[PDB]
């Protein structure tokens, strides 16, 4: 298979981290990867065996490249290149890196630009979180997971999803929208829960009342602007990656 690794070339060295296990490890004792073991009975194999076709062709410096898997095994193995700084929530939290409000803006830009192609593929995240990206040796942010959840067999990114999704189950690009402003949000807040004070179900309440998460105070106004614009009520109204981008450049440029 063009997407099908053989178990045989993989050398598992060290763990890394509800959807299995990932280790670190060698491909042919040489190329540096990472294999997440997929639990058995968590996951719709079939199906996802069929995506990964799709998913293979996904190419982009900002998206976690997919090397293959391993099907025709018990659980099922998704080999990706490996990303040594781990999860960007946790990296997030690490208060000693000590960031400086341009290598924030600099992670949105990184997942914006992910996104912008995703887009331009018709293809939808839908759980687009800090959570699910991942930073390389680096310090550059890629995108992971991508439509993974559609295969997954009170668990659910209520906090990370717009009121049309919480309502009535519209998923859209624009519901990768409002998730990405969020993302931002996070980033800014150095990876603070979103509505950290109240549970999954007052947020939903709070989300169809109109409130919206604050200003982190490392956002300039103009970044909470862009922030802010994915939140619109109507998902019209929310702007696309396309024109994100265009906004974080103009940002990057003036805060420069
Ligand atoms: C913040 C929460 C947390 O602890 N997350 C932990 C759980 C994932 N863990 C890691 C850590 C490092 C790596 C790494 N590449 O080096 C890693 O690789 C992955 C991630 C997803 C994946 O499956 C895919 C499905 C669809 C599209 C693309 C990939 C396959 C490999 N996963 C951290």
């Amino acid at each position: 298979g063009s997407w099908e690794i053989d178990p045989k070339d993989l050398t598992f060295l060290k763990e890394l981290g509800q959807f299995g296990v990932v280790k670190y490890g060698k491909w042919r004792g040489q190329y540096d990867v990472a294999i997440k073991m997929i639990k058995e009975g968590s996951m719709s194999e079939d199906e996802f065996i069929e995506e990964a076709k799709v998913m293979m062709n996904l190419s982009h410096e900002k998206l976690v490249q997919l090397y293959g898997v391993c099907t025709k095994q018990r659980p099922i193995f998704i080999i990706t290149e490996y990303m040594a700084n781990g999860c960007l929530l946790n990296y997030l939290r690490e208060m000693r890196h000590r960031f400086q409000t341009q290598q924030l803006l600099e992670m949105c830009k990184d997942v914006c630009e992910a996104m912008e192609y995703l887009e331009s593929k018709q293809f939808l995240h839908r759980d687009l979180a800090a959570r699910n990206c991942l930073v390389n040796d680096q310090g550059v942010v890629k995108v992971s997971d991508f439509g993974l959840s559609r295969y997954v067999l009170s668990k659910f990114p209520v906090r990370w999803s717009p009121p049309e999704v919480l309502m009535y189950s519209k998923f859209s690009s624009k519901s990768d929208i409002w998730a990405f402003g969020v993302l931002m949000w996070e980033i800014y807040s150095l990876g603070k829960m979103p509505y950290e004070r109240f549970t999954n179900s007052e947020t939903a309440e709070h989300i169809a009342q109109g409130l919206r998460l604050y200003r982190p105070h490392l956002a300039s106004e103009k970044v909470y602007t862009i922030m802010y614009s994915c939140w619109h009520e109507k998902a019209d109204e929310r702007p696309t990656f396309k024109i994100l981008l265009s906004n974080i450049l103009d940002v990057m440029d003036e805060e420069s």
